[PDB]
């Protein structure tokens, strides 16, 4: 399982394309590094959000990379959200940036 | 390029999950065979829709296999529009399933 588009149902909304908002937060601040677990873009709405970030890995990854990472779920036709693979060719498992439902903002 | 839900900003616009009734109608008719152009599944506005259709090849394939192709789509997270390879290994180049908003019903 490489690029795709799974998410949660909330993922489910039809009209703004949020995740070219997360990926231009991305992309307009490429010195911050994303680790595990970090929200460092996101879309809130009330109590909630679409979020981007770095799973599957204890690793990090460049403001770069995570700015290219976005742009190719916005490329994949991911409205909403999606998860990239780190590592070229590699499985989702071994490592992914996802953009995904969170229960807070 | 493979897999991806790739389409129209219409389809953006649409709401609901058309994505699986388009895969429900091609599932519960497996006996039709799909010929390059036909649009055999689709979900309809006023005036336009939400249209599966086989494109990039002279081949037609089996009810059978238009179903898997779309439940392809449905587990890659595409809510709306996308297109799946029909070939193994192969670029939606070599002939693929697409879903995409059409002008007409």
């Amino acid at each position: 399982l490489g690029i795709n588009c799974r998410g949660s149902s909330q993922c489910g909304l039809s009209g703004g394309n949020l995740m070219v908002r997360i990926r231009d937060q991305a992309c307009g601040n490429q010195g911050q590094t994303w680790c595990p677990g970090e929200r460092r873009a996101k879309v809130c709405g009330t109590g909630n959000s679409i979020s981007a970030y770095v799973q599957s890995t204890n690793n990090c990854i460049s403001g770069t990379e995570a700015c290219r990472h976005l742009t190719n779920l916005v490329n994949h036709g991911c409205r909403v959200c999606g998860s990239d693979p780190l590592y070229a060719g590699n499985d989702v498992s071994r490592g992914q940036l996802t953009v995904n439902y969170v229960n807070s903002c």
